């Protein structure tokens, strides 16, 4: 029913196997107007027409797993996700004609092969054919096509299609295969912004999150080798070759969580902010630098995100790893020695119970990093930290003074915002890592006469100017709950060509997004389940549309 149709002349389907394909469109998630959200378009490679059910379910699995990683997770409901059911003649594993002509080269890279059948523009198919048709017919902006993709434009072959990657935030191609591979193609100047990954490899979801991190977040391979020259130093979001801790771009994050610059391998001149990152080893999470940069990157594509507060931590303050000179050694063993010291000192998250009565007379530090997303509003955040008894009462010293301290932090504006992957950008060239960024550290001296009890813990809050709690001593370990969206007509029928996905939110979250006024051609009526604490897995938010 709902679909797009392409016209693929000899430059896109030289063997005539896909000269005029019909592509069913499935909406996996549309929580707001496309104009307000990041639009992701996923196509299948090597799925035959009878395998499109598998393709849809593969996309839902990969997408849901990607949304469990920060920083995506913080934006989970600000994506609209569409599955385009591109049908191949052959399965991928059978090796016959496929929709995207994908081959695996001698480096294990999946590549769209223009030379396979002589389709000279095959790897331009996303931004010249699929994208413009989708943006005209399906996307809420309905930008009418500007150029015939089977003709040579006057002037640039590329500029007429630049707009595609501003209305579609990411193209993904899922290959129907168990083969383990992955590749991301980011060259917007020449029209390329897609990645390819497999549906059923042993690490399929981790690979998907990684390639999406290259493609959408603009992060570099923390497995890369070589020395970054000054231009490439400024260009990289998450890599460096600057040995001096007083000069390295991410110096404000040094000592926060597992942020300790090190060589990404013995004797390497390529430096990473943490040895344990998915951008180097797909078994890990995103490091704090990648979370910050990716969160900043996505904030450019939506309008209502104005602050990043990394999850704060509390540590016994001994003076270790508290000054730049403590970070000068860049060997892997220095990274791990640092993380062991951090664990020995940690008093938050899963180490909250390490507090004890021997803590009197000691100092503790509440530490996080804050990025202002506004290029016009400076911010002032108030930090509170205190010693809490197990029953919730606030501990005191021997004079009845509560064991508590407060400090306010000024967050400067993001003056450099326009240089960091804004809408319309073709690349990231140079940005000031520290613009809008503020590492906040609140040190509390526990008095020698603290009246501590077994089971006491460190409590804390990060408050905004209205007193809203942005983060506290429960944030890091709080339970997340799964929510699933469904699209229905007034009469309870499921809307065709929808396949509502799930995502997760902190237990108790009240969802607050404004539904898109249209779904395909159907007009929105009402929604059940918004503005209501989400307190059970499988909670269903139901969007009702008028038939
Ligand atoms: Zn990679
Ligand atoms: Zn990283």
């Amino acid at each position: 029913e709902q679909s797009i149709q392409l016209t693929l002349g000899p430059w896109y389907s030289n063997d005539g196997k896909y000269s005029n394909p019909t592509i069913p469109v499935y909406t996996i998630q549309k929580t707001r107007s496309d104009t307000e959200n990041m639009v992701v378009v996923v196509c299948g490679e090597g799925y035959t027409k009878s395998q499109q059910g598998k393709f849809i379910n593969d996309v839902k699995r990969l997408w849901q797993d990607a949304m469990k990683y920060e920083p995506y997770r913080s934006y989970a409901d600000r994506f609209n996700v569409y599955a385009l059911c591109t049908a191949s003649e052959s399965t991928f594993d059978n090796g016959g004609s496929t929709f995207f002509d994908v081959i695996v080269d001698k480096y294990n890279s999946p590549v769209i092969s223009n030379n396979l059948h002589g389709s000279q523009w095959k790897n331009h198919i996303f931004e010249r054919c699929i994208g413009p048709e989708f943006i005209e017919k399906i996307h809420d902006a309905h930008i009418k096509k500007k150029c015939d993709p089977n003709t040579i434009p006057s002037g640039s072959e590329y500029e007429p299609y630049y707009y595609v990657h501003d209305y579609i935030a990411q193209f993904a191609m899922v290959v129907n295969t168990k083969s383990d591979f992955g590749g991301a193609y980011n060259n917007r100047e020449y029209g390329f912004h897609y990645f390819i990954s497999p549906s059923d490899s042993y690490r399929a979801s981790k690979t998907f999150a990684h390639e999406f991190g290259h493609g959408l977040l603009g992060l570099g391979d923390e497995y890369s080798n070589g020395y970054l020259l000054d231009d490439k130093e400024l260009k990289s979001l998450n890599l460096s070759s600057v040995e001096d801790p007083e000069k390295i771009k991410w110096r404000q994050l040094l000592g926060f969580r597992n942020t300790y610059t090190c060589r990404n391998a013995y004797g390497s001149k390529m430096l990473v902010s943490s040895y344990e990152c998915i951008m180097r080893d797909t078994n890990y999470q995103f490091c704090e630098v990648c979370r910050l940069q990716g969160f900043k990157r996505m904030s450019q594509l939506v309008k209502d995100v104005d602050l990043y507060v990394a999850t704060p931590e509390v540590k016994e303050y001994t003076g270790a790893y508290s000054k730049p000179s403590d970070f000068t050694d860049l060997e892997t063993s220095s990274y791990y020695n640092y993380t062991y010291n951090r664990n020995d000192r940690l008093l938050s998250g899963n180490s909250k119970s390490r507090f004890n009565t021997n803590m009197n007379g000691k100092k503790i530090e509440l530490r996080t990093v804050i990025q202002n997303i506004s290029d016009k509003n400076a911010r002032q955040l108030k930090f509170k930290m205190w010693i809490k008894h197990s029953d919730g009462s606030v501990a005191t010293d021997s004079s009845g003074n509560p064991l508590q301290t407060v400090q306010t932090f000024d967050i400067p504006v993001w003056n450099d915002k326009a240089n960091f992957w804004p809408l319309g950008a073709l690349d990231h060239i140079k940005s000031d890592f520290n613009s809008g960024l503020k590492s906040c550290s609140l040190i509390y001296q526990i008095p020698s006469d603290a009246q501590l009890k077994s089971g006491d813990t460190v409590a804390f809050q990060v408050l905004d100017e209205n007193g809203n709690v942005l983060a506290d001593d429960n944030t890091e370990t709080q339970r997340y709950t799964t929510v699933s969206i469904q699209y229905k007509f007034e009469d309870g029928s499921e809307i065709p060509n929808t396949a509502g996905g799930t995502f997760t939110v902190p237990y108790g979250t009240k969802l607050d997004l404004t539904p898109a006024k249209t779904l395909y051609d159907y007009e929105f009526i009402k929604v059940d389940g918004l503005n209501k604490p989400i307190v059970s897995d499988g909670t269903v938010v139901t969007y009702y549309y008028k038939n």
